């Protein structure tokens, strides 16, 4: 009496889909090649970032599924009431909230949704990789390798396995399926603001700079940001073209100097030898924009949902935020059309695609806007 899904993929959006599937009451197994994040014996992670903005849609998408849950999962995020500009000059300006935005932590979130999971009948299936997947008017014959092969069958399948999605390949034999990636000119590079030592009871904590806004040190097609942690640290992020990061990075000295010329007002909050260490050491993960359509194998055997549907720009775009909002959509639209999954999903790729090209529209006018569109001399250093 009950239906079975293989949802590809444990990351953020697979997650949440796996939640949301359970609690319709499907029987739910969830597919990862990587090994359970949770364990310490796990040396991979795969955190593409130490935090994450989530945004009110976002947060109405966890609530749409698990108010409870949610509850717990989110109780330690931290409010944004708007984003702090700094200048060349280091000054700091607030510019009170667009949509609102909390700050909370990648890998907590990614493990809270794994413990919910648990609570439920969902099947968690680490060390699988998706390989193959037969497509029949029946079930769907899902191929693993397993450490091995393995094949299970499944009324029908979830591709959330990411940017380069094994699901989204295989479903490409079974329908036409329109396709683009582009590899953006621009890398992303993780840096660390410490606690203060002592608590500053004007942030609320061991902040060295004011917790409820994204701070944002906008340049000229270059970014610096950062996003408080419970602890009193900041997650930092800079965002520059592969170019620019190349050429710096060909001498310490250069790095270091690019920095406190470009941001001076963070030599007060962050080390700035281990920063130069970090700019060059860190490791450097090609971004990668994808589109597809459609999102569906006919006859409601398939659906892709995440960065597996749409990966988009980091920062401009709210990849995370989306894919929590496309689960929405899918829900309401089977909730709508009672169960019927070929029709809930054909609606869904009319629908999600209207929106994602509103989403691309916004993204790139956010780019414009705050990387491209700046040249003035508060922002864009003269010589
Ligand atoms: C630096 C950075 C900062 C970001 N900040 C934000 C933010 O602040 N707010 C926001 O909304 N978004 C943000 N994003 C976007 C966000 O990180 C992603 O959109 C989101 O994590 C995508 O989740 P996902 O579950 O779709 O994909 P993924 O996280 O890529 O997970 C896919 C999973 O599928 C597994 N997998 C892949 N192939 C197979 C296979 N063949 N078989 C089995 N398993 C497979 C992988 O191991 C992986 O765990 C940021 C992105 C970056 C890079």
């Amino acid at each position: 009496m009950s239906e079975s899904v293989a949802i590809i993929g444990a990351g953020l959006v697979g997650c949440l889909a796996a939640l949301a599937f359970s609690k319709e009451g499907y029987n739910v197994t969830l597919y990862d090649f990587r090994q359970d994040p949770r364990l310490d014996t796990t040396k991979n992670k795969n955190l593409k970032s130490i935090n994450l903005a989530i945004s009110a849609r976002g947060i109405d998408a966890l609530k749409s599924i698990d108010p409870d849950a949610c509850e717990h999962i989110l109780q330690d995020m931290i409010p944004m009431k708007g984003r702090m500009i700094h200048d060349l000059k280091g000054r700091q300006e607030s510019q009170l909230y667009g949509e609102a935005i909390n700050s909370i932590n990648r890998s907590v979130l990614n493990n809270s949704l794994l413990d919910e999971l648990e609570k439920s009948t969902t099947e968690l299936k680490f060390g699988h990789k998706l390989v193959k997947i037969e497509w029949t008017d029946d079930k769907q014959i899902c191929h693993f390798a397993i450490g091995t092969p393995h094949t299970e069958k499944y009324d029908f399948v979830i591709g959330c396995d990411g940017a380069y999605s094994a699901t989204r390949s295989q479903m490409q034999r079974k329908v036409e399926m329109d396709f683009s990636q582009e590899y953006m000119n621009l890398r992303y590079i993780e840096l660390y603001i410490p606690p203060t030592e002592e608590f500053k009871p004007n942030y609320g904590g061991n902040f060295a700079i004011a917790p409820d806004h994204l701070h944002i040190w906008p340049r000229h097609k270059f970014m610096l940001i950062a996003l408080a942690n419970s602890d009193g640290s900041f997650t930092s992020t800079f965002f520059g073209s592969k170019d620019q990061i190349s050429d710096l990075i060909t001498s310490k000295s250069r790095v270091r100097e690019f920095l406190i010329e470009n941001f001076p007002d963070i030599i007060n909050i962050m080390d700035l030898d281990d920063a130069v260490k970090r700019f060059i050491t860190y490791p450097k993960e090609s971004l990668v924009c994808v589109n597809c359509k459609p999102y569906d194998v006919p006859g409601g055997k398939a659906i892709l949902l995440g960065d597996a549907a749409h990966a988009m720009v980091p920062f401009y775009g709210q990849g995370m935020n989306c894919g929590f909002e496309d689960v929405r959509i899918l829900m309401a639209l089977l909730k709508k059309h009672s169960g019927d999954r070929s029709r809930a999903f054909t609606e869904y790729t009319q629908t999600r695609h209207k929106d994602l090209v509103s989403i691309t529209e916004l993204a790139k006018r956010n780019y414009k806007e705050m990387s491209h569109d700046v040249t003035s001399k508060r922002f864009l250093l003269r010589k």
